[PDB]
């Protein structure tokens, strides 16, 4: 769930999923269109992809299975449609660390969803 992906982001990045990653580009956060601005950008376009694939329970809402261990998040449990929410969720918090380098919000924080009108990227 939502509570879940914080956490997780947080742990990978030192950063806050809320302040940092809810308005970020043309993807990050609520709505997303055109094509994927940058590398973080990228990250969030993934992840949309990832839940649009989960099949049989709700990617936003329901709670996975996750430890860590020795700094490396591991997704649990034995529901299949659970574990790949945790998937998703970890892949992007991944990602965000792999690319905080690049990461500009004098540019992209609080982009306008309307210059995203350009041919979509499948997934």
């Amino acid at each position: 769930n939502l509570f879940q992906f914080e956490k997780l982001i947080k742990k990978m990045t030192g950063k806050s999923g809320m302040l940092w990653y809810s308005a970020y580009g043309c993807y990050c956060g609520w709505g997303g269109q055109g094509r994927p601005k940058d590398a973080t950008d990228r990250c969030c376009f993934v992840h949309d992809c990832c839940y649009g694939k989960v099949t049989g329970c709700n990617p936003k809402m329901d709670i996975y299975t996750y430890s860590v261990d020795n700094g490396n998040i591991v997704c649990g449990g034995t529901n299949p449609c659970k574990k790949q929410i945790c998937e998703c969720d970890r892949a992007a918090a991944i990602c965000f660390r792999d690319n905080l380098k690049t990461y500009d919000s004098k540019t992209y924080w609080k982009y306008p969803k309307k210059n995203c009108k350009e041919e979509s990227e499948p997934c």
